[PDB]
């Protein structure tokens, strides 16, 4: 029946545990789908596919591991619906690459933002084992994350459309 | 914004891979909730949660493979939700294990199913290479598949509840 | 009593599989005939001798193969009766070795007849997993085998009898 | 068309070899139903299965090297039809592995029965050659199994069916 | 002079897999002429040059495994004219890079298409092991190199001419 | 968009490059056809067929360093038409060996006296480049070549049809 585990852990705490859970889960789907398009034939952007395939794995990597700290403190998982992301990252003005590092960066930023909620509610319930499990294993990594994805978007930017999108490509691809 | 690539390669056989990757990503999800709930500390069955997890990322590198698959013919790579699995797998006659694997079972029986009307798809559209695709790729390692669960079905019947399954556990922990 | 395995399987398909298990099972026991009459003193056709002791072998394995594959569909082995191979194989027009050979090459393109029909009957009943597993573990086999026997029937006809047979024998045994 | 090599073996020794060739072929035959039946997808005692393919493989490779020594001997090998084996190995009282096992320990005996029958012939023809090809490759190894197999036997007995059954099976899947 | 090896092999197919090696001859004979155009002093692409000569000698080596596969059937080789390639591909709209890409997807779409036509014949002669042949062998390489090319027109496109088709040139050449 | 390169290379130099270009090819096609002859199951002789698939594939590599040669001096490779071989290579009174092997001779011959054709072209218009380089990229293999076929021719003659043949064919086979 019950957990003999659980000790100082709050519903809301296991509740916010379930949602990031959740968020990691559809973050790591959009990311898929990110690949997916740049691997088109008639987009064949393999820097940028690659890039966005290995952010897709390190995002579900994220989900399993909270899954795991949910049992180790007792609570119970609860996995939610995976929404469908978009398949089109089409963006003229932009550049399809552009526009997809852009969304990216707003990716891992919302990510960012639920994982401060979760350590909120964790300081309110006076939780510091939980506090301290999300700042040691993701509040480090999200804002290095969030910073190398805005350097991509400066440098995309920078570059311009056509040859040099496809260069900066080059460069994701061997890294 | 048209595919280069594509070549006799109907909109059916299109649909029918984008649904096959859900199918793929539904049934990942369901043993990753079987996962979750016998990494439980009050299930403590280390060895099913084991398989189960290994269960859920090999059937998450076949909806990778069948992504890929899709952009490699030119059709276009839609990803659908993924639905909530359940949280709860007790059973009191069965014992929880036997009922997780006989579950387990008809997971490996329904994605078969729907291989094989990937099949049936591909030979109505006289698409030779897609039928190629699923009997090399995914066919037999299928049915080897629902042979090894329906064994340790066979197994979990065989050891009965308590040490027995606690048993077979550790001989799954350690295959 | 019932396989949980079995899906899409049907009863003329078992019977089709057990049939063929049969057929290699005869192949391989003429086969080690063969090998029994020129590993004889007064014959002493040491290569000869050890292609059909393989060949015999060969075929062996391929019966197993089939059984193993009858379980994994969850079809039920059953092991028919092997008829007793003719022990001599002296043709003095011919001489023993081109008439071995000869008798060899029926057997192989005996025993492609019989898959051929294995594979009709996968396919009359839709079962497109039984029709790959013939086509791609058998067939392309069976064809190699037959054009190598071919092959020494024909070099066997060149070289002639007595020195000549003798010499391609030792080609045989050094291969 | 006769043998140069034969000496001092009379036709009684020479029968008596084939007839033991025909009795190690049935019961390697016999031990391939035992694996067929094992290795069903509702049975699952892997151990057993792998135990008896490898008496089979055993059997069958003592009826290859009779078959080598009588065209040593220089007698003909005459290969006698293999009877067809029982599929079914179920029996509800004994429980499937003890019942299988017995019958195993049974065709070891008959062999042993068949192997001294040999040797009582090359007595009777004062073959002392024989005697000790009977004596030296076959009586001894003969003793041997039969011991190893009513040891497995007294284990089956004593484990009891279920949970136990399984056990003896993984130990002899290692073994 | 007649095949001892032929069986189940029709007429129609031994035609298809001839025109076959004819057609893989054609269409190794003008990548040689997109080398031989692209390894001019004044053209100076060796990327481009590296590719089409290296696609040449694989065109070549498929003509080669057909002919191979004609004699393990039991079929006659007949080998036809081989026409002229033209040698020019200047392209000023285009760029002779980007045009000589999309001719190389074209000449890949067209050996796809015949060998789509070789696999109907054989399923129309009812020939799986032919259409296994081909699958395996040929088909699904096939859409592979499609993708692969369509891919370098979708990124000869992108870097636009002059600088950004000599650097894909140097991309290419190294890889 | 001329050659920046071509120097002291005339317009009858071109050609005859082009021609000999021409020529290699067809006596590649020619040993391609023989090499299909000689792999047939009914002729099965397996070392004239490799003698003939790597002669095949050397005239080719001669063809591809023409082409090359041509680019280097600043020429344009125009590629002709490739005719058709003969498919049967049947001789009864010589034997199909002994009459292959003469008809290798016979192409070596030709293409040595188009070779020397090429030398004089190059003479005539003061080439002294292009006269060392047929001289010491070919004519010296080319008289090498030569006698080694006119050695098989002899040693054809000598061990006579049926074993002979046979046997000289094993020894080319592990030349
Ligand atoms: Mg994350
Ligand atoms: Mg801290
Ligand atoms: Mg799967
Ligand atoms: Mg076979
Ligand atoms: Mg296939
Ligand atoms: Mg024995
Ligand atoms: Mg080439
Ligand atoms: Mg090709
Ligand atoms: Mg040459
Ligand atoms: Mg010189």
């Amino acid at each position: 029946n019950v957990s003999l585990a659980r000790q100082n852990y709050a519903d809301d705490s296991e509740s916010a545990i379930n949602e990031q859970i959740n968020v990691e889960y559809n973050v790591s789907y959009v990311y898929h789908a990110l690949f997916a398009y740049f691997d088109r034939d008639n987009i064949a952007l393999k820097g940028l596919a690659k890039f966005f395939k290995e952010s897709s794995e390190e995002e579900r990597e994220h989900a399993e591991q909270l899954i795991k700290y949910q049992n180790i403190r007792g609570g119970r998982v609860v996995l939610h619906p995976i929404t469908s992301p978009p398949s089109e990252f089409e963006h003229s003005e932009k550049g399809d690459a552009l526009y997809a590092m852009e969304l990216a960066l707003s990716l891992e930023k919302l990510t960012n933002e639920k994982l401060l909620h979760v350590h909120s509610v964790a300081d309110r319930n006076n939780d510091p084992q939980l506090a301290d499990f999300i700042e040691s294993e993701f509040l480090y990594e999200q804002v290095k994350s969030i910073k190398k994805i805005a350097e991509y978007v400066a440098q995309l930017r920078l570059v311009g459309k056509g040859h040099g999108v496809w260069h900066f490509d080059q460069k994701l691809l061997h890294d």
